């Protein structure tokens, strides 16, 4: 029985081009449903003004760390509909907690943390009692919400390479102390909250999952595997956005095999593997597929063969699905067509797609059905627990979600 796991970001309903709820999930095709993203009341001077502002509402009156809500108009508020189960609240949690009750088998985990709001943990780590506030609340928001079957963290990252601790900047720059800090401070974390969750066991009888998304090359590095895996269920491998529009270094975003044509030798499979190589057990790792794309305009000396290891382009592209350089796969397949330009190609060797258009000179690398087929047979192959996919919306028909599960259980 192999994870197929599907991140459901709690925004994207509000897009009036693609509206996606809790309603539009395949889950019959799922083992996993991770709601993105929940928070701590920590500091957030890294997101948007509205993020700081939600998470300031929401901090009031609560100790530091306390786990928390952040967008709480979504999850608890708006009226998606009415459900059959005796709930309280609205929102994408009454959808879930329906959804759960349709489908018992399925799992749903909260994700707390992400790009954004990865920021609050680092300050969290620095104090044990901060850590310790941040798990007992964090299980007592999932003993509330009891559709959730455990806790998903996402922490972008232990050691830095985050929003707000780059490591190539001076000021954002972690020191060594602080690195060697953080490597133990998840360890403890994680001890921490799988003894939390042991404790709501043996108060329910239901089992709880603890897992976490892992950051690929030196992101992973920041973690102590051999001494945290064995609290963690699940490993959520982000093998995905290795290049993107933030940079001139112009490729696969999410490709799975590494080539001589890879930027800095860059793929799943070989990020896949040195995650093993620093003890996470191949049956814990859950490779990551992308329903989205990123890209690149004034794509330089290219003419639409295969990609190569020192292709660079002026800028990221300044358009995309709501966000310039980030497309979603819908929109790709809908808009960005033979007939407006952009041809389709794929790289055999990399098992990954690309569009290029001459005209514009536009490059743009993303995921289908050819390549998740690829990474469902390769994590097969290799022995891993499954698969999951950065994030439902993107496919709205359900129809990269039937690959993932046709290709991934069989």
């Amino acid at each position: 029985q192999k994870v197929v796991a599907g991140y459901f970001a709690d925004w994207q309903y509000a897009n009036a081009e693609n509206p996606y709820t809790v309603k539009d999930i395949p889950a019959d095709k799922l083992t996993h449903v991770i709601y993105a993203f929940l928070s701590m009341a920590g500091p957030h001077t890294g997101a948007s003004e509205t993020v700081q502002n939600l998470v300031a509402k929401q901090a009031e009156g609560k100790d530091p760390y306390t786990a928390i809500i952040v967008d709480t108009e979504a999850a608890l508020e708006k009226n998606f509909g009415a459900v059959s189960v005796n709930v309280p609240y609205k929102g994408h949690f009454a959808q879930l907690a329906e959804m759960k009750k349709q489908h018992p088998d399925l799992k749903i985990l909260p994700s707390f943390g992400g790009w954004t709001m990865s920021e609050p943990f680092h300050a969290m780590a620095k104090n044990k009692q901060a850590m310790d506030q941040f798990s007992k609340s964090a299980v007592e928001l999932i003993a509330q919400y009891d559709f959730f079957d455990g806790i998903d963290l996402d922490w972008e990252y232990p050691g830095g390479g985050g929003l707000t601790t780059s490591p190539w900047n001076p000021d954002t720059k972690l020191s060594d102390e602080q690195k060697a800090s953080e490597r133990e401070a998840f360890t403890y974390l994680v001890k921490t909250m799988r003894a939390e969750l042991d404790e709501l066991t043996n108060q329910t009888k239901r089992e709880y999952e603890l897992s976490t998304a892992v950051g690929v090359g030196p992101k992973a590095a920041g973690i102590d595997w051999k001494a945290a895996e064995p609290y963690l269920t699940n490993m959520f491998a982000m093998t995905y956005d290795f290049l993107g529009g933030w940079g001139q270094q112009t490729g696969h975003t999410t490709n799975l095999h590494a080539t001589e044509r890879s930027w800095w030798g860059m793929g799943a499979d070989v990020f896949i593997n040195q995650m093993i190589e620093l003890g996470i057990p191949s049956e814990k790792l859950v490779i990551g597929a992308a329903f989205y794309g990123r890209g690149w305009q004034g794509t330089k000396d290219f003419s639409g063969g295969l990609p190569t290891q020192d292709l660079v382009s002026e800028q990221g592209a300044q358009f995309g699905t709501g966000e310039n350089g980030y497309f979603m796969f819908w929109d790709l397949v809908k808009n960005y067509g033979a007939k407006q330009g952009y041809e389709y190609k794929y790289d055999e060797q990399s098992q990954a797609p690309y569009l290029w258009n001459p005209e514009k000179k536009v490059f743009i690398s993303y995921e289908d059905q050819r390549s998740i087929k690829a990474k469902a047979n390769w994590a097969k192959q290799a022995n891993l627990g499954g698969i999951f996919t950065w994030e439902l919306s993107g496919d709205p028909k359900g129809e990269l979600v039937e690959v993932m599960y046709q290709e991934m259980q069989k």
